[PDB]
């Protein structure tokens, strides 16, 4: 009962559209049946639509409009397009992501695989996608753009305990996209070689981001976060090549703990447009120069004394960070400057305090706007590896 | 094999009592089936029950007696009974919880929708409950009481490698509780709206409680913890409005790292009756006002001199968090006192470094009471902020 | 489609030969029906394999080579065979692990249960192994042994973004191991009474290890990664009685943080051969005798100025770390000697704030070898709590 498996499904007006020409038009017809029988608003459990192993081409968007419903397969099937499409494909025995793996090829009118939204009152709540994977197949004009103008699961309505768990995304625009999250969970998955991974934009509460491994593209985020407040992000692995890994706007008492940081670029972790009271504390942030020479030359238009962290705020504590950097001098931004590892834009009260840095090269562990004010770093650099342009930053060396 | 599914099992001497009409009674019949078959202590695998999208009624208490029993659904279906209550419904399109809906009717005499327990000898081991939920359906004499004496799921004997995840626990006055525990796992579920949330009763060994979502209510714990030894909280979204939201009693070198704690009252986090060397460090903890209309005006009975963080042990480790207190002058108790972040009860050896305070008013980030015993306060406010009414305590201004 | 339960798929050739017989001459049958039907490198989605709950006898070595094969049961059924092996069994109502349960009974000539390999290009990606039980049955000539010559599942080709979750090893000489591990992750398992748990060998990148319950034998490992690079090792609970906990050698910019570390001989955390750049931050370490009797005087071989936490290279950053250390005088090596809570045997670099140490004992906090260079100690100790055997180290008394 309200269980079912799109490759037994008929679209009764269209029996030949299967789950493997239009899992689309399938995964549709399935809802449409579910809002079919559950017409009570006091009778409205939800369904479970099983995708079994496999390749399904999706060329119909989805709308999800019922609250408490799961989508889910046996598998995140990742596969990396990006190697195949720069390398030889000769004698290769996979060409193509697998599990419960459906190509995403939209239209332009609609984008989205999955485009969850709802009018009237609740709002939608309940809602899991977990163990399948998304591909957008491949990237346009350029194989390594990182552009297809496809998306893999938006969530437009603002939302309640939604779980996105397990699954695999890979080769879209636009992986995961939240709107208006509350008491959201994106955990345990593998968002990767996606021109932006994660965006949770209008606003937030409570939600959670952890155990997941994430990889962008230079002109899209890794994870992104819009006026969210008790936003907790631990424990993920994020690695190379989102203009940023970790990108907050005006979000405030938030926490980014616990986490790896790889980065290629100039600000892999932003504290944007007035965040306030965030812990940004026992991190690896490491900033290297890219390593893949496909990429080699790309990059996000920042130069290094952005720093490789990022504060525009006020009372941020940034502390027990370990900051590894190796970087060519002649890759370095501006010619003869010290990278910047830690930056406060603007802001009062920040706290920085210990911060271990690394580096092939002189640079400045803090540095300090001439706009901030009232700002505290200790044991995170000599003397000299800090930069207060302001007078009233109190500095303790680290011995 | 060893797998049923609610739904199609038909109870032999009672036919039309269904998993609509009593899910309970359908359960202990199929118990009643796994231990009809396995009658051999070396050929007792234990079975699995799928519960299908829907919703179900529970009259008749499951007594769960069957070691590596797994018990599980498609879906957490959370929905904020909460706001139904104290809003409008007209033309609303949901008005209950969803998924693996069991609706918790449960009598006086047996109030546990679950009860996990067995006499004789070998613990029960390896009993799992994932991917439902679990609904009280609503609170009694007051609507917004969080009180209903209904139990979601509690293990009363001593237990080895229990799994509790992904589920969704809802109006419940108790929503899991778990006597004696040992390696225990409470992970990515949503625990909220519930007098109670987590148990942790009796005692306890290496158990792990991570990447939960949790909110209980005034009368009641989110996180409780009894004479717990290896205890590891991490990556959890503790909200609103426990009496507290981590408490431990007598808990003895456990952890409390990478959390989200937000709590509209005094004593939010409490070590009691003597808790010797935990850690706890690294979250975020945010003290404020009541902000839902309807609750305001309740409380917890503590004030504000209990602290944000109470501790009653010796050798407690409290550093890197970072605590953002916003409460109006006018409900700070008593009349004219200062906030207190962190207060040190009694103890010896305590150690308080690194802790950034933020507050709308004058408050103590640290205060250490005249029992206190070679306490050490570092980098947790100017000597000013700081309080020690022992003469044995070292301090250090943050600069 | 492409979902097989080995219980109702009959070997052709030998129609009895069940998963109850040989659960691995089953397995092998249902790959070579996968190849069977996926001839093209185009279509090659794979499939999933469910385990029900049983008992189930594996006398033949299974052999994975199809990438995005998930092989799923219901439960991680772990039972401690430890205990019954050291009780009297004697109205005992279970004698053995449970769910969908595996008996490793492997020949001499192909000990691995699961062993995933592939010979020419593209790296395996995607396989899952999840909820299910590997269970050695016991150890050999000893029973208390921890040796018995088989290993559960083993990853010896390199792979990408492999997926460890749910599970339940017991009493295997080797739970895990995976070579040349990429995106891997081993997540939500509970792996323990194992001579080793987890072995990454060879090499790595972005791995990810964390929320699992472990504990390995005094001849093994827990947790070992090989000259790996961002690997994440966060939640975790370590327990009792691998020769180590955590063990890195030559890994650089790793990070152990918010785990909780349980052990009863030196050297629980070992960074060895040059491990550059790592983050161990946010630990509980707990150190104490053995409490078990069966095992009562069993030893790894290392003295305590081998140190709890063992550091051998360069930029590391040891800090925000509980040491919570109770060891018998007399069970002391060598006798009259001081225990060593953090050594640091070479290397330059190092830092090592913010740690707090408790131990019924006179102990050297933090001891640094003639050989360090340039090390950094703050708040993690008095003077006279510190060893430096270096004149370049900078201290910073806890005040
Ligand atoms: O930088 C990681 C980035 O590159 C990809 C290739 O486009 O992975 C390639 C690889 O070699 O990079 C890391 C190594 O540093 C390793 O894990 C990879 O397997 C890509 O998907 C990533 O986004
Ligand atoms: O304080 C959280 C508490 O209130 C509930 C309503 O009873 O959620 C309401 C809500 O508005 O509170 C938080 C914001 O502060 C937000 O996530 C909610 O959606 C409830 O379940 C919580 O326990
Ligand atoms: O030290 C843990 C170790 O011992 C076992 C028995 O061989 O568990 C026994 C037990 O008593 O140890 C811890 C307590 O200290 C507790 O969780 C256990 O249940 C074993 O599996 C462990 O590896």
């Amino acid at each position: 009962p309200n269980t079912y498996d799109v490759t037994t499904w008929r679209i009764k007006a269209h029996p030949e559209v299967t789950a493997q020409s239009d899992i689309g038009a399938v995964i549709n017809d399935i809802i449409a049946d579910i809002k079919q029988r559950q017409t009570s608003p006091d009778a409205r459990p939800g369904a479970a639509i099983i995708i079994p192993p496999g390749d399904y081409d999706l060329h119909t968007q989805v709308v999800v409009d019922v609250s408490y419903l799961t989508i889910a397969g046996f598998g995140h099937g990742f596969f990396s397009r990006s190697i195949l499409d720069n390398s030889n494909p000769t004698g290769w025995q996979n060409l193509q992501p697998g599990a419960s793996h459906i190509r995403v090829l939209t239209s332009p009118s609609a984008p989205q695989a999955f485009l969850v939204k709802r009018a009237g009152d609740p709002r939608l709540s309940g809602i899991v996608f977990r163990d399948f994977c998304l591909d957008g197949v491949g990237f346009t004009p350029g194989k390594n753009s990182y552009h297809n103008g496809k998306t893999g699961i938006e969530v437009a309505s603002d939302n309640d305990s939604f779980h996105i768990t397990g699954m695999g995304f890979v080769y879209l625009e636009h992986a995961l996209i939240v709107r208006g999250a509350d008491a959201l969970r994106v955990n345990d998955n593998m968002i990767a070689e996606c021109g932006n991974c994660v965006e949770l934009t209008g606003a937030g509460q409570a939600t959670i981001v952890s155990g997941n491994h994430m990889g962008a593209g230079p002109d899209g985020v890794t994870l992104l976060a819009e006026n969210h407040e008790g936003l907790l992000v631990t424990g993920n692995n994020l690695f190379p090549r989102g203009r940023s890994l970790i990108e907050f706007t005006g979000c405030n008492r938030c926490s980014v703990t616990s986490n790896r940081l790889q980065g290629f670029y100039p600000g892999m972790l932003r504290l944007l447009n007035g965040c306030k009271e965030n812990l940004i504390t026992a991190n690896h942030i490491r900033r290297t120069n890219e390593g893949y020479p496909p990429f080699i030359g790309r990059g996000n238009g920042l130069d290094d004394l952005y720093g490789v962290v990022h504060i525009a705020g006020d009372n941020n504590l940034i502390s027990d960070n370990l900051f590894a950097y190796n970087v060519p001098p002649a890759n370095i931004a501006p010619a003869g400057a010290q990278p910047t590892q830690i930056l406060i834009a603007g802001g009062d009260a920040n706290v920085v305090a210990l911060n271990h840095v690394v580096s092939d090269v002189a640079s400045q562990h803090v540095v300090l706007d001439a706009s901030t004010t009232h700002s505290k770093v200790l044991d995170s650099g000599t003397a000299s590896q800090i930069t207060s342009y302001s007078s009233d930053t109190a500095i303790r060396p680290t011995p």
